[PDB]
């Protein structure tokens, strides 16, 4: 029955939009295999076409905002398109029909309105662009009836063993098509759809853009060729339009160009399936999708006052779709340094020179391939797997889907090798390299990140301790479901955090350092002089300079989460001699956060160094890191630790803004220096812990039970808020937010985990 859930798991999840690093695309779950994605763009004049075409997504003054305004991957979802550039209203709305063997059925309706500011007499060219990879697979386009091509719907038929045998409609569509009466047309037809069929070698058919513009470069040097010329040029847009020539091949690109509004239908039908999808199916399975998340959202985000009104809905709604139709199907190899050069253990005073020696040794290499299911922080800047972020992610997701959110947990730790490492940034693939410059391409395998996925099992925990409805949450309904996937993927979780303690492993024994344990100390590998990757917090100011004696409380802190996770998630599966294990090293880290981190003198942890005069000293610089035991839940809810640590939190002159909390204290002599990047501003993922934390003091009897109320009550409040006003005034989630004016900054469409304001505005944790 656990076999039985995963295949159902398997066969539901198997399609989806799952491209978000391009508009609207789909591919399913399969490395090498049928993709598809939309371009589009107006049409102006001979030269315009190649510079307003669009496909893959980017923000800039020429794109008002884009999104899913409602969305699960087991249905499908709308998403809506804003582009200025190009003075069209996009809506591609897709929609799963389950059947069949091969993982179902499909459909996605594409409809362009021209907005106000555009002429009524607009030409846009659309693509529809397909292609497939693997050895022993076919796709062919059925020819048309007419000379020049098709008066009315494309049909694609192929198979694959995969897929097995499959058709793929593009439907005729509704709007005008413009007409050509220059003598150009007695050889390529007066305007019409078209399509061509092509094969590349499989490794190149996602560069969809260099090969549809290669075909109109060929349609142009004919036309030069041929005698027509600048005497009596055709229009523009005929220019650009493709001379049929369908046939079989690994790449199909079907073309249109309309005048004024245009829609067309795609329809993907599985043979294995039975009857074929048709329009009509389309359109009565998304008005069905749309009722169902309705009613689920209302259900799983059941917004709290102050936001119960409809603005707060409609706002949750986005973030929250954002979020979940970012997950994206990632297949291809990684470039990683495997050379374990010695340089980077780091052991040596100025150890950034010679890890920089070893980089420049340049033994990196791809291996795989790999694939991964995720969700991602940036559709337009970043749209791929980053490790501490992916948990933040989940923690809606797995509210809305807990079975989904166990996929993508157990698709990353698939990634994890022998050792116990995982990449903290997932560039799988030649198309995912393609948005990322070498020099930032290579991981290392003594990188690590923070263990955010834990939080997600931990709520996972929590809710097995205490037809697509039902996949959902089968694996918290089947206890059994549950403890094996528990079972399975505890020996991985087990092996990361002992790579934890063996490569992150800090220096307590070569130093004056007195402590209750001699083993639980740490220090995150990878700094240079003025970042510290690893730790997700680029710039926080650490101690000066950069020391194989230094200790991250921050680090210690995420310890202390994981070994907690492997106490429950041991003591589920009877792992006694393993929890006997857990248990002394969390009274162990109880102990030396406080002997090695805690500063009386300041009333915060502090990260640790070791001196010009070899002595452990505290550099204390006031913000999150900070705030890390509190943060990840360490601390005894009448600790007086805890209490002062409240004292900084609520603090306006230090942390406390009208925004959320400042990353660092405005007393800080780096406040709001260099970059600036976790130098001053507010960022949602830990005042999401922050909130979290306050409101489990606020909801249990201790001293300090009234001062989190109050607490929790504003933040939660100013927080959201302050994602709201942005998210109205400008229709995006942002990377962080200023403290002095409330307004987004850095990168937009992030979502990623500002998305967690969903939950916070839902609360009861
Ligand atoms: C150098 O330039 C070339 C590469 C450019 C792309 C860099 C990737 C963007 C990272 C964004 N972001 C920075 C945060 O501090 C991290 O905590 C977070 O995990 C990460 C992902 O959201």
């Amino acid at each position: 029955l656990h076999s039985e859930i995963g295949r159902l798991n398997n066969q539901s999840l198997l399609w989806g939009p799952y491209r978000p690093n391009i508009y609207f695309g789909t591919r399913p779950r399969i490395g090498k295999s049928l993709m598809t994605g939309l371009m589009w763009g107006k049409i102006e004049s001979y030269t315009d076409f190649q510079h307003t075409v669009r496909y893959t997504c980017e923000q800039n003054e020429g794109m008002k905002g884009y999104g899913w305004d409602e969305y699960d991957p087991r249905r499908g979802g709308i998403q809506s398109i804003h582009d200025i550039q190009n003075g069209l209203d996009i809506t591609t709305s897709f929609v799963k029909i389950p059947g069949g063997a091969h993982g179902g059925s499909w459909a996605a309706r594409i409809k362009g309105t021209l907005n106000d500011d555009a002429p009524k007499d607009q030409k846009t060219i659309v693509v529809f662009y397909v292609s497939q990879e693997g050895e022993n697979s076919e796709l062919e386009a059925v020819p048309s009836e007419n000379e020049f091509g098709y008066e009315g719907d494309v049909i694609l038929k192929g198979r694959s063993e995969a897929l097995g045998n499959y058709k793929l409609v593009v439907t005729k569509g509704k709007g005008v098509i413009p007409q050509s009466d220059h003598d150009l047309s007695r050889l390529r037809g007066p305007g019409q759809t078209v399509v061509q069929s092509l094969t590349y070698p499989d490794e190149v058919l996602w560069q969809a853009k260099p090969i549809l513009f290669q075909q109109l470069k060929a349609g142009i040097d004919w036309l030069v060729e041929n005698k027509y010329d600048v005497a009596d040029p055709p229009p523009p847009w005929q220019v650009y339009l493709l001379a049929n020539k369908p046939g079989s091949g690994n790449v199909h690109i079907v073309q249109k160009v309309f005048e004024g509004d245009f829609e067309f239908d795609i329809l993907f039908s599985s043979e294995s399936a039975g009857k074929e999808v048709t329009s009509k199916d389309l359109e009565r399975e998304v008005k069905q999708a749309t009722e169902v998340f309705g009613e689920r959202f209302a259900r799983v985000f059941d917004l709290k006052a102050p936001f119960q009104g409809d603005n707060y809905k409609k706002f949750g709604k986005s973030m929250f779709s954002n979020l979940i139709g970012g997950i994206g199907y990632f297949y291809g190899h990684s470039l990683v340094d495997r050379s374990y050069a010695p340089e980077y253990d780091e052991e040596n005073e100025g150890f950034w020179e010679d890890a920089a020696e070893a980089r420049a040794r340049h033994q990196e290499a791809l291996e795989g391939p790999y694939e991964l299911f995720t969700s991602i922080p940036s559709r337009p800047f970043f749209p791929r797997g980053f490790l501490w972020d992916e948990g933040f992610h989940l923690l809606p997701i797995a509210d809305w889907d807990i079975d989904l959110a166990l996929e993508i947990i157990k698709s990353w730790y698939n990634l994890m090798d022998e050792d116990g490492w995982i990449a903290r940034e997932q560039i799988l693939g030649a198309e995912a390299r393609s948005k990322v410059p070498k020099e930032f391409q290579t991981q290392y395998p003594h990188y690590a990140n923070p263990p955010t996925l834990f939080l997600v099992l931990d709520n996972f925990v929590e809710r097995l301790r205490k037809l697509d409805e039902t996949l959902s949450t089968a694996s918290v309904d089947n206890p059994e479901v549950g403890l094996e996937y528990l079972r399975r993927l505890y020996p991985l979780l087990r092996r990361q955090f002992d790579w934890f303690r063996k490569t992150q492993a800090g220096d307590i024994k070569s130093y004056d350092r007195e402590a209750y344990s001699t083993k639980e100390a740490y220090r995150w590998r990878g700094r240079t002089v003025s970042h510290c990757l690893t730790s997700g917090l680029d710039d926080y100011p650490r101690p000066q300079p950069p020391h194989p004696g230094e200790l991250h409380v921050d680090l210690m802190s995420w310890v202390g989460v994981m070994v907690k996770s492997l106490i429950s998630i041991g003591s589920l599966l009877g792992a006694t001699e393993d929890v006997e294990f857990y248990t002394k090293v969390l009274d162990a880290i109880e102990h030396n956060l406080d002997d090695l981190h805690w500063s009386e003198k300041e009333g915060c942890y502090c990260d640790a160094t070791i001196d010009e005069f070899e002595e452990h000293k505290l550099v204390c610089h006031k913000g999150y890191i900070s705030l890390f035991p509190f943060l990840t839940g360490l601390l005894k809810p009448d600790s007086p630790k805890l209490g002062k640590l409240l004292a900084l939190i609520g603090d306006e002159s230090e942390l406390w803004s009208p925004y959320g909390l400042r990353s660092l204290s405005k007393k800080d002599e780096f406040y709001g220096t260099a970059e600036n990047y976790w130098r001053s501003p507010v960022w949602i993922n830990i005042n999401y812990l922050a909130i979290v934390q306050l409101y489990n003091i606020a909801t249990q009897d201790g001293p300090y039970k009234e001062t989190a109320r109050d607490l929790y009550t504003r933040l939660r409040k100013n927080i959201v808020e302050t994602v709201y006003r942005n998210w109205e005034e400008t229709g995006f989630a942002w990377e962080q937010y200023n403290p002095e004016t409330g307004k987004g900054q850095r990168t937009q469409h992030f979502t990623g985990w500002t998305s967690l304001v969903v939950k916070i505005m839902s609360g009861h944790h």
